[PDB]
């Protein structure tokens, strides 16, 4: 069920951000007027976008579970206290689609949960790097399409600040979304190998 929630919420994070970038809504995709046909509600989303969001949430949940974290819905009452951010009129599109992000400004994460966010960012970086290497990409300062050179193909301790920061903030928002629905994100107790 939370897999059916975060996949919506990330799409919500996909919505208003495209409003901040200046994209408009239209039936035909066009980058000149910045019209994207996927700026609709999750029920009206196509099967490809819905499956992509579900697979992203599934991979995030599997990455969290592979660390031994115990996910349980111990306190559902916080879901009763969970609300959504009421965006102003400039976030309204031509079809009336207003994205509804969760009100997670009062949701705080533990420093162990921040360590979990950092580990999730490291795992996402490793997955992306392995996918690029499997496509024939190598390390290179100058990026060109013919030679397949990627400057970000580096150990995570030496990456760019903003490149790590954006993914860290996205996964922190995902963990806040997980906490706000009443799911406990405590890790495994067995860590003394």
């Amino acid at each position: 069920k939370i897999r059916d929630r975060l996949a919506e919420n990330i799409h919500e994070l996909w919505g208003m951000n495209k409003i901040e970038l200046g994209w408009t809504f239209g039936k035909i995709r066009d980058d000149n007027k910045r019209q994207h046909p996927c700026l609709v509600e999750f029920s009206k989303l196509p099967e490809t976008e819905k499956n992509y969001n579900l697979q992203m949430s599934t991979e995030t949940l599997k990455t969290l579970l592979a660390l031994g974290c115990h996910i349980a819905h111990v306190n559902p009452a916080a879901e009763e206290d969970l609300k959504k951010v009421k965006l102003p009129k400039n976030y309204m599109m031509s079809n009336g689609y207003k994205p509804a992000p969760l009100d997670l400004s009062d949701v705080k994460l533990l420093p162990p949960q921040e360590v979990l966010v950092d580990k999730l960012a490291e795992n996402a970086h490793n997955v992306w790097a392995k996918d690029r290497i499997k496509q024939g990409w190598t390390y290179g300062i100058q990026q060109d399409l013919k030679n397949k050179r990627n400057p970000r193909l580096v150990p995570y301790a030496l990456l760019d600040e903003r490149t790590k920061k954006s993914n860290r903030d996205s996964l922190r928002e995902a963990v806040r979304t997980f906490v706000g629905y009443g799911y406990n994100i405590e890790p495994s107790d067995q860590e003394l190998a």
